[PDB]
This record gives structure tokens, sequence and C-alpha cells, in this order.
């Protein structure tokens, strides 16, 4: 039985970006920028035919209610999808499909994004086709409303309806065949892998049966005999009967503890200290790095969906702390890193819940999506922020080097290197620090890539606040002058 947790990237590329609700034409155009900045790939929103919800008007979450496995979605047509995949693959930037296999729609009836009808009440999905026999039901789920309530009951979690979403019978050969045909069609077009939605709600044995039906990647671009890359969404913050460790034998698993812990640390919640990150990773009770897909925030928890709440996870709304957490995550050596890329919406937290957590992407009406224009107040484009992409370059130069030359002052300042390739100093204190440290880097003149454009003089001041150059002495020490406040961190590194 094959393992699907290994990704495939061009040399010098590694980090993934979730281009949440981006249209295919925009992702196709973005792949040139992503390749130039040595990102490895893109997670795309569910591309199959999905529900069109008009009350409320065209929420993002309509794409998590499949109507069929045809390929006309809010992000564009099948033609536009295949154009995107071909162009991106040709640039060495790969595509990971948000694959929604646990369920179809909730209740009610309507027309999906490709003109096929559905009826959640009668369990009729003629575009597939699925009927009542293809779903779990009262024989499989004994809760009074048929929905999931008790996360200490694995059978309930896996056989009942997640928030009323009609729950497919993943044990049936027909459903396994239909879902593998969908995945294999995507793979045949050049898709490199999948973010598998709601895997906590599916039996690992059913996922194993589906994955065992997959074809290997398309050799127009990928090496012969290469399994697709599979990472599985399982929210495991402890204290439940379904565990992430149940899924790691199939592929990687989303490590939600990672963003919870880094959010709490950088926020200094309940007396947390940055110095505690000295052993961050598996030693914090998390998955092994090889098993983990890691990220500061995702499309659910930036808007309170999933575990819930707004006092821990860091997002673009907390931009300064968010950059600190992401910089640490990119400079560290733990997990496959995914960066969220968001759109703005009128987040309105009332009694701990965002009342507008349903709002979809920038739109002119009718359920369309507007062309991306980064930094216009509608598209956030975190992956295009200099502090992000320069730390992606830092991360790339550092690939294969362990953490070295760790230093901490005991509280909210840390520093560490990656072999002889890069060094970062993070000052999360409310004061300024002047500290000479062994960097492990060759002597020379370096630029702070958090504030400057380049890694060596001329440093480049496109952001307007490029700091004075950092001198690494012949002995490898450098004196770091890091004021507290905005971007309170200095990162330096060598060239490839
Ligand atoms: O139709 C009848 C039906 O109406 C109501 O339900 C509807 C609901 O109000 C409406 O918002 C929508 O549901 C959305 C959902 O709100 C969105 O979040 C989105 O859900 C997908 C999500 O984006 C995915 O990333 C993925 O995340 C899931 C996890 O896989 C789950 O495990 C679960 O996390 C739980 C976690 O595991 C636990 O440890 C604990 O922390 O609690 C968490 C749950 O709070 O939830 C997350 C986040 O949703 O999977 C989701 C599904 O793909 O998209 C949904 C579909 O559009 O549609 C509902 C159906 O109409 C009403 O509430 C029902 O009672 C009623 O039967
Ligand atoms: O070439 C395009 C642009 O490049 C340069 O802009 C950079 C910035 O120098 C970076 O600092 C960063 O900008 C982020 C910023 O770090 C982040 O804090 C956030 O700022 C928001 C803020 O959250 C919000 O409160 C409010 O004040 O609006 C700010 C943004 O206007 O988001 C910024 C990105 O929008 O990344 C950009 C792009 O790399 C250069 O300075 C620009 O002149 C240039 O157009
Ligand atoms: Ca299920
Ligand atoms: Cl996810």
């Amino acid at each position: 039985f094959q393992y699907f947790g290994s990704y495939y990237c061009q040399p010098g590329r590694d980090v993934i970006v979730h281009l949440f609700e981006w249209k295919w034409t925009d992702i196709e155009r973005e792949c040139q920028w992503l390749a130039d900045h040595n990102y490895c790939g893109v997670q795309v929103s569910p591309p199959n035919e999905h529900r069109i919800v008009t009350d409320p008007p065209y929420p993002w979450w309509q794409r998590y209610q499949p109507v069929s496995y045809t390929m006309n979605s809010r992000s564009g047509s099948e033609t536009q999808f295949r154009n995107m995949v071909t162009t991106c693959n040709n640039l060495g930037v790969y595509i990971y499909v948000d694959g929604v296999l646990n369920h179809m729609t909730g209740g009610g009836s309507g027309t999906g994004s490709d003109g096929n009808s559905f009826d959640g009440d009668s369990l009729q999905y003629p575009g597939v086709p699925y009927g009542p026999n293809d779903f779990h039901g009262s024989d499989d789920c004994s809760t009074s409303d048929g929905e999931i309530h008790d996360y200490n009951n694995p059978t309930e979690v896996r056989n009942c309806r997640l928030s009323g979403l009609r729950d497919l019978d993943g044990s049936a050969n027909y459903v396994r065949d239909v879902e593998a045909e969908f995945a294999n069609r995507l793979i045949g077009w050049g898709v490199a892998g999948f973010r598998l939605d709601a895997c906590k709600h599916m039996w690992p044995g059913d996922l194993e049966a589906i994955l065992g039906r997959l074809n290997q990647l398309n050799t127009q671009w990928f090496p012969a005999g290469r399994n697709a890359y599979i990472y599985q969404q399982v929210i495991d913050l402890g204290g439940e009967a379904v565990k992430a460790t149940e899924y790691t034998y199939l592929g990687r698993v989303t490590e939600f503890k990672h963003g919870q812990n880094l959010g709490n640390v950088v926020r200094k919640n309940n007396g947390q200290r940055l110095a505690n990150l000295v052993n961050f990773g598996e030693g914090w009770g998390q998955l092994s790095g090889f098993d983990a897909l890691v990220f500061i925030d995702n499309h659910d928890n930036q808007r309170g969906h999933g575990a819930g709440g707004f006092g821990t996870i860091l997002t673009f709304f907390e931009a300064n702390m968010y950059k600190i957490a992401t910089a640490f995550e990119l400079a560290w050596d733990y997990g496959h890193v995914r960066l969220m890329s968001s759109y703005n919406w009128p987040r309105n937290i009332v009694n701990g819940v965002d009342t507008n957590d349903w709002v979809g992407p920038p739109t002119n009406g009718g359920g369309d999506t507007k062309d991306v224009e980064c930094f216009n107040g509608e598209w956030i484009c975190e992956h295009r922020w200099r502090e992000m992409y320069n730390m992606v370059r830092f991360h790339n130069v550092a690939i294969g080097n362990p953490v070295s030359n760790w230093w901490d002052n005991g509280f909210q300042a840390i520093a560490f290197g990656r072999g002889n390739r890069g060094f970062i100093f993070i000052n999360n204190e409310d004061f300024a620090i002047t500290q000479t440290l062994q960097t492990g880097l060759p002597g020379g003149e370096y630029c702070d890539v958090i504030s400057c454009d380049n890694n060596r003089p001329p440093c480049g001041n496109s952001g307007g606040a490029c700091r004075a150059t950092v001198i690494v002495n012949g002995d490898g020490t450098a004196t770091f002058d890091v004021p507290n406040g905005e971007n309170p961190m200095i990162a330096i590194h060598v060239f490839l």
C-alpha cells in the first residue's frame, strides 16, 4: 500500500499558497510571479460543480457543498482550469485541489454551478449520479437530528452529517469508484495533489480504498511512478476520539496545533514566551514534521470556523504579529509550510462570532468573482508581502540545514541560524535590543531582508524602511540592533 504524504517541487522551491477563491485566470497569471519568487505550488478552491447559495448571497462556503464532479465552478470553467494547470505546471508551480469527498449538499434543492440540479432532501444528485443508497442514513447514524454532536464517538463523527451535510457512504464500491474517477480526471490533466476536506469525518479505510484507486502523476511534467501528494484536513487539538495519528499512514495531516501554539506564543497569551520556541515542533505534542502540513491561519479559522474563537489564531487583521509568526514558521525547520492568501471582508465579531463570516470573495454581483488586484483593500495577497516572500527566499536558501546557534534572553527575544545559510533575530519585547551573536554566516555585509529588497548591498528600499546593513565580523558574530514595534526582526542570509 502506497504512501501519499510526499510532495514534489522543483529545486529550490517548497512553500505552498492557498489562493482562496481566486479565479483560474488569475491563478494562471499568478504562477509567473510565484515561480519568480520560488514558491512550489498553489492550493485551489474546490473546482467541481458546487451549490449556488443565494441566501445569503454567494457565500464562500457554497463551494464546500458538491453538486457533481463536473468542473465548472465559481473560479471558472473546465477549459480555464486546464489552462491554469498547464501554464502553472510549465512554470514549475504545481496545483493542489481542495477535494470535497465526505459529503454533497445540505438540505434544500437548487441548481449547481454547472447547471445540474440537486435535492438534499431526497438525496438526488443526478449530475453524478448519486441517490439515497449512496449515503449514510438512519442505519448508520443514530443521532436524533442525523447530525454530528459527540466528537468522542468516532462512528458518529464519521457516519453522521457534519452540520447537516448529506454524508456519502465511503464504504461503497460505487462511491469509491466515482470519487476516484473525479480525482483521476484531475490528475490526468496535471493536478499534483489534493487538500482532502473533512477527513476527520471519513474512515481511514475508505480513504485508503480511494487512494489505492488513484493513477500516478502525469509524466508530461512529473517523474514516472510518482504518487499524488495528499494532505488531509483533520482538526486535532486534543480531547477527542478521532486523532490525526490515524491518518498519517495515508498522507500528511493538517497540524492545527501549530497555528494555535504560534498564535498564543506571539500574542503572549497567558504568559507565553517566545523563548519557549527553542524546541518548537513535535516536542510540543505536535505531529512529526514529516507528517505535518503547517500554517498560521486557514480559510476557516481566520473567520471563526472550525475550532472557533478569535483570541489565538493570527491573521492579516493582526498584520504585525502575523508577520512575526509567519517569519518564525518559515525560518524554522518543521512541516510543509502553506501560506494563506486572503480577501478582505467586513469581519464583525459579536459575542465571539463573526456575523459576516459567510461573505464571499470580492464580487460585482451575480456570484461572479472580480479579477485580483493585490493590495487594493479587497485582495490581501499575503504571499506578495515583502516580509513573506523574502522569508520564503530565506526559507529556500536554508533548505536542508538544521537549526543552529539558538539564542534566547529568557522571555520575548530569540535568534537562530540555519547552518551557515541564514540567521534571524526576532524581538517581541516592548523595548529595543542590541546584541552581538554568533550567526554561523561568513563575514561580510548583509541586508535585513525583512525591511530591504536584497540580501546584499545595494539593499534596496522599495518599502521605504530598509534598515542599516548588518556586518558579520570575521568570527561570524554580528551586532543586531532591533527596535521593538513594527517588523521587530532582522533576517540575513547568503545567496543560492
Ligand atoms: O441544510 C441544513 C443545515 O443548515 C445548517 O448548516 C449549514 C451551515 O449553517 C452553513 O454555514 C453551511 O456550512 C458550511 C460551513 O459553515 C463552512 O465552515 C464550510 O465548512 C467546510 C469547511 O470550510 C472545511 O474546511 C471543512 O472544515 C470542517 C471540519 O472538517 C470539521 O471537522 C468541523 O470542525 C469541527 C472540529 O473537527 C471539531 O474538533 C470542533 O472543533 O468543532 C468543529 C466544528 O465546529 O467543521 C470545519 C469547519 O466547517 O469542512 C466543511 C465542510 O466541507 O462549508 C459548509 C458547507 O457550505 O452549510 C450547512 C449545510 O446547509 C444547519 O447548521 C444544519 O443544522 C442544517 O442541517
Ligand atoms: O510593489 C508593491 C508594493 O511593495 C511595497 O509594499 C510592501 C510593504 O513594504 C510590506 O510592508 C508589505 O506590506 C504589507 C504590510 O506589511 C502589512 O502590515 C499590511 O499592511 C496593511 C495594514 O494591515 C492595514 O492596517 C492598513 O494599514 O493597510 C496596510 C496596507 O496598506 O499589508 C501590506 C500589504 O498591503 O508588503 C507590500 C508588498 O510587498 C511598497 O511599500 C509599496 O509602495 C508597493 O506598492
Ligand atoms: Ca462521513
Ligand atoms: Cl485546511
